[PDB]
């Protein structure tokens, strides 16, 4: 008989989704390639609860974010996930960067985000002593967030709500069905075949690519699948900042944020790499350059002090030489298969705004 | 415009296509992902020389397998690159399996392999004393290459004639200039943008999904990227079989091969597992339904004595339950590109073919 619902992908995205249509009453079938939940890019990322300060007006991440983050605090408190409030600076080391810092206040203002603090170099050093800035922009409500926490959390939900998850399952090949729905065949160790009335695609990297495995989906609908690299390095002994902190968004070149886990421990990146294959591999020479990047705002960063730490994967759907793309969640109204939403370019902030896709997945899938 | 001809991709079927538009007088540039040549699927195969059996009739496979094979064996003996032409038996296990191999050896005749001897499994063991069969064909013209010496001699042949390769130089992007030629944007340590005349994908397990980053190739011209992993088993010690031994193609479930590397040791495999990402991590427990297989044909194979080998993945570009797709060489006159081969599904017997595809490609791109 046919599943109600399947979900193909196991990352915060899917869970967030998968928990969403349970909620609803739907049974829901979760099918995940890997040998556990959140392994992919929800396991590489800084774990920040972003505050929407610089997404476009109305674009997906602007609006998803804020929202999310809405959720988000709501949902960890409610839970009991691990996360922290701990607040950001947007640090400008320039005169030409403390400039930026009106326009970006502005922004996002317009997004919502309406508690930024504009302050001077000088009241950014009675926040952080060991920072060395032009002027700053604070940003409380920026915090973190225990990413496997919160998936095991969502997992939870969705179970209890009828939900089962199926581990080392890849979804290999499928078709839209001429009487509706889906026929889907399955591969790894125990290759299957299953059918199903509604189908999110909400595999992360490989969505775009998933898409073109199934017979139906209109070929130009599709985006091309890129991969963009990102790397960290940790700092042991206990961070030299109670907040993260971020240069500028124009900032020249490399800008290394500065984050924090909940343990209190400071680490540093991701930087940028597109590549042409999945490669999660640490290259700790990729520290090199974020030295000098660092030093800018925190001139006291020691030599040899940045360890190797791990790598994620960005999922893009635009170009290295393109703006970026916003994220993409395309249901019938797009692609005009009925019982279809394919998840596309959830990158950075799509933790934060992981609820929220939820929401906007269902209510596109309408 | 900056660069005559652009081949993506140093396995041994971009090494071999290389090789060709150098001595055909182009410049031409390599560029190549990873660290050296050879790395990919290149690196994770049986390394034989097959003889063109069963592939269907007219095929690319058939016809470029078994001229490939000629071309390989001379190219070998000319250059010094290790090869030995051990043979093979196909073998069969059942008064059923037996009944099938008149068939079989209709299929080379027709293919152009002339040379298969069908044999009773006395004569069999005669030349396998190990072996338990009913009956079998002699497939004297099989063999075994070195496959990392000759992609070497490739890439030597195409450097004398002027050609250069580029390694940690992944193209992320592309276009298709409306006056003809590709803008190209590459990646690495300096990331750079060239033009070129003519651009041959030869990316393998991507060449699918690189050719969608590609703007101006034909969407629908591109098939779906499928991934089908196939793990190995080895046996330490003296090997059984002084020749290769494959069970029936039509054999029941699993079928086995027993193939044998230069140095005299046999391995096993490779099985089938479609997967959903480019993992190569073995899984011992895979070996456990192996040795059912190959007891049909060594009954005497020792409890225990499979031990972890490695895998490879064979790119596909049809599912689990389609035939399977021919070699994919994709020129002008297909898509209507301009100065562009996209080769696709270069899958078994790619290796053996590789001479012959080089052929093809330009004949294609001509
Ligand atoms: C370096 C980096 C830093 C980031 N930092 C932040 C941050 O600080 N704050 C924030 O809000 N966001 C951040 N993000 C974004 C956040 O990490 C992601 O948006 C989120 O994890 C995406 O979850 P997902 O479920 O969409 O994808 P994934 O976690 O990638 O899950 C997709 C799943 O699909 C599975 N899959 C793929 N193909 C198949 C198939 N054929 N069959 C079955 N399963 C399949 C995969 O195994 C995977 O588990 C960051 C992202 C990166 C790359
Ligand atoms: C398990 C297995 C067993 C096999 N056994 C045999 C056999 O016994 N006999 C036989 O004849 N054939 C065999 N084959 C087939 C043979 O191995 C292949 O046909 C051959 O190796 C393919 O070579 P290639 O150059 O097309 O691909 P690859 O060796 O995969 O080369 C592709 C290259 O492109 C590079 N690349 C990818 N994307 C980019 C990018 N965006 N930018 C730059 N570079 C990129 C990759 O790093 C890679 O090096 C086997 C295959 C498999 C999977």
């Amino acid at each position: 008989t046919d599943i109600d619902c399947i979900v193909i992908g196991a990352g915060v995205v899917g869970l967030a989704i998968a928990r969403a249509l349970a909620a609803g009453g739907h049974e829901v079938l979760v099918a995940e390639a890997a040998e556990g939940i959140g392994t992919g890019t929800s396991s590489r990322n800084s774990e920040v609860i972003h505050a929407g300060i610089y997404y476009p007006a109305d674009s997906l991440k602007a609006r998803l974010c804020v929202r999310g983050k809405h959720l988000l605090y709501e949902y960890c408190a409610a839970r009991g996930v691990p996360h922290q409030r701990l607040g950001k600076l947007i640090v400008a080391t320039s005169d030409a960067e403390a400039s930026q810092l009106d326009s970006i206040a502005r922004r996002a203002g317009a997004n919502g985000v309406d508690d930024l603090q504009h302050i001077d170099g000088a009241a950014a050093r009675r926040l952080e002593p060991a920072l060395h800035c032009t002027a700053a922009l604070v940003s409380p409500s920026t915090g973190i967030v225990d990413s496997h926490a919160l998936m095991l959390a969502y997992q939870g939900d969705a179970e209890s709500d009828g939900a089962q998850l199926v581990f080392h399952t890849p979804l290999i090949a499928g078709r839209v069905r001429p009487e509706g729905g889906f026929e889907l065949d399955f591969g790894g160790a125990e290759p299957m075949t299953l059918s199903c009335r509604v189908l999110i695609n909400a595999a992360g990297l490989h969505a775009p690519g998933l898409a073109r495995r199934i017979e139906g989906i209109p070929r130009d609908s599709i985006p091309p699948e890129y991969l963009c690299k990102g790397s960290y390095f940790t700092l042991a002994g206990r961070a030299p900042f109670s907040r993260l902190i971020y240069p500028v968004p124009q900032h020249a070149g490399l800008g290394v944020h500065l984050t924090l886990d909940l343990g209190g421990q400071a680490k540093f990146g991701p930087d940028t790499e597109w590549i042409a294959t999945e490669d999660y591999t640490l290259d700790p020479r990729r520290a090199d350059v974020f030295y000098a990047a660092v030093r800018s705002y925190w001139p006291a960063l020691p030599d040899g002090a940045l360890a190797p730490g791990y790598t994620g994967i960005r999922p893009k759907i635009s170009g290295p030489h393109e703006p970026a793309a916003d994220f993409a969640i395309a249901g019938p109204a797009s692609h005009g298969v009925a019982g279809l939403v394919n998840l596309y370019g959830i990158e950075s902030p799509g933790l934060t705004a992981s609820l929220a896709i939820a929401e906007e997945t269902l209510a596109r899938l309408a």
